[PDB]
């Protein structure tokens, strides 16, 4: 695995791109998304400052709301790119405005998934993959930059936040969506991340939230009492992908049950199909394989997914039934980007075409640029060999 060798694959270089052009590709994506035209290109907004220094956020320019996932991806992008100032700015806004610190609030320990730009939460419940990226990005920040104090003691923040994700108790109380009751963020027996800690729908999961590549970091650096749990979670997720991905196409559903079957949410019964969440599943298992080499099924699964998408050339949708029936939409940058990351595990040389397809893209503009853009930039960093495990002491 790349973590053991320290050798991360530069998939763009393997398909013949020069390092100067690769660096320019990443630099342009970053510059557009972080510092581009405010109305058409950027998803990053500099939001003044407080006692911790500058504040900033990544936001969904469509809904005009700050999303915890985007904040956490922003932090991951910025630590990977050695952009401490931007990382610290994003973290400051997340921890200041999004994180619930009241021990009697049902969202205690969690970051609000959807928040208005004035700091008013739309929903105090978390999108758990946000928490997962926050913690991991914080450990990586500790490793790259060392720990500061207060909110910038990155390692202490990660440790506390991660411990609470596991050990959170059931709490009931008022929220911006009315009185709610919520629980921990990982099932204590199944060792799987929940789709939601809201007690009314807590016993479900989402394949795109399974991040064994990160659980392996936590198994090494978390509070000692929880390391065996995170190691279990890593193993569980590898089996989960094996069960949850369709055996022919390797498409996963947006939401799922702990046993691997698709789950139809009452408010979104189309969650049983391959849609916006499920685009990311392949990145998760491919990253895990590339880093750790433990998921012996990941190469075949990546190969299956790429073989499926090769059948869609010139008619690619972005919504699919798990057996591969198109359910609408056209190609999206986000899905192109995630498919390219399958090349971190794929063996069949058709992966070259998917990495070339990513190379041919450009930074997104317009109303849907947030989700496309954060996925694009993460995909560029993975495919350039620039998305690494930065394991702290
Ligand atoms: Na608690």
């Amino acid at each position: 695995g790349a973590v053991a060798t320290g050798e991360y694959r530069n998939l763009f270089a393997e398909i013949g791109k020069s390092e100067i052009d690769i660096q320019r590709k990443i630099d342009e994506a970053f510059q557009h998304l972080f510092y581009g035209d405010a109305k058409d290109a950027a998803v990053y907004y500099q939001a003044g400052g407080n006692e911790n220094g500058p504040l900033a956020y990544v936001y969904d320019v469509n809904s005009n709301d700050v999303r915890s996932e985007g904040m956490s991806y922003g932090m991951m992008i910025t630590v990977q790119m050695d952009k401490k100032a931007e990382f610290d700015a994003i973290w400051n806004w997340a921890k200041t405005y999004m994180y619930q610190d009241s021990p009697t609030h049902p969202a205690f320990g969690y970051f609000a998934w959807s928040m208005r730009r004035d700091g008013v939460a739309n929903d105090d419940m978390p999108a758990p993959d946000g928490e997962e990226y926050f913690v991991t990005a914080l450990y990586f920040a500790a490793a790259r930059w060392g720990n500061g104090e207060g909110i910038f003691n990155y390692q202490q923040e990660a440790d506390t936040i991660l411990s609470r994700m596991r050990h959170r108790q059931v709490i009931t109380g008022p929220t911006n969506r009315g009185v709610m009751t919520a629980t921990n963020l990982f099932h204590p027996e199944e060792a799987q991340v929940r789709f939601t800690p809201d007690i009314n729908n807590a016993d479900h999961t989402d394949a795109s939230y399974h991040l064994p590549s990160f659980y392996e970091i936590w198994a090494r650096v978390a509070p000692q009492e929880d390391r065996a749990f995170w190691a279990k979670a890593a193993d569980v997720s590898r089996d989960y992908f094996a069960k949850a991905a369709h055996p022919v196409t390797a498409l996963t559903p947006d939401y799922g049950n702990f046993d691997g079957t698709p789950w139809a949410a009452s408010w979104r019964p189309e969650s049983v199909d391959f849609r916006y969440d499920a685009w990311r599943s392949v990145m998760n298992w491919s990253m895990d394989y590339a880093w750790w080499g433990k998921d012996s099924g990941a190469p075949a699964r990546s190969d299956k997914l790429l073989a499926f998408f090769e059948t869609q050339e010139g008619k690619m949708n972005h919504l699919y039934s798990l057996d591969g029936k198109p359910l609408g939409g056209g190609p999206t940058l986000g899905l192109i980007s995630m498919n390219a990351t399958a090349a971190m595990a794929a063996t069949d040389p058709r992966w070259h075409n998917f990495v070339e397809k990513l190379w041919q893209q450009q930074p997104p503009t317009g109303q849907y640029r947030y989700y496309d853009g954060v996925l694009y930039l993460m995909a560029l960093l993975h495919c350039a060999g620039e998305y690494k495990a930065w394991i702290p002491d």
